[PDB]
């Protein structure tokens, strides 16, 4: 539906702000 807020599955980038 959009993003996945934290990075969910883009876990890749999530260590950029989670």
């Amino acid at each position: 539906i959009g993003l996945r807020g934290l990075g969910r599955k883009i876990a890749l980038i999530h260590k950029k702000y989670g």
